[PDB]
């Protein structure tokens, strides 16, 4: 049900592929961002993607 | 706003739609076009 195990497992897993798709983006990786995006529209996870903003001090 | 950053913003609308409809070319194809870029991006589930 709600809260499991398998659920925290996926959405660990679906961090960790946003935090590469972010790196890969930044990097020009051209081929591991598109693998990234296509995982994650395979999983139709609920993800925000945003420019990131201007924060130096 | 220029050009180019009018585009980004919509090639991250247009990847985070693709991605939750599981929209896989669309995504691959926004995504291409951000890492070409090299656009700084804020990622997070909802």
């Amino acid at each position: 049900g709600p809260g499991s195990e398998f659920m925290d497992e996926k959405t660990k897993k679906a961090e960790e592929m946003a935090l590469s798709l972010t790196r890969a983006v930044a990097g020009g990786d051209e081929q591991v961002a598109m693998k990234c995006a296509i995982w994650l529209a395979e999983q139709r996870v609920p993800l925000s993607v945003q420019l990131k903003p201007e924060v130096s001090p």
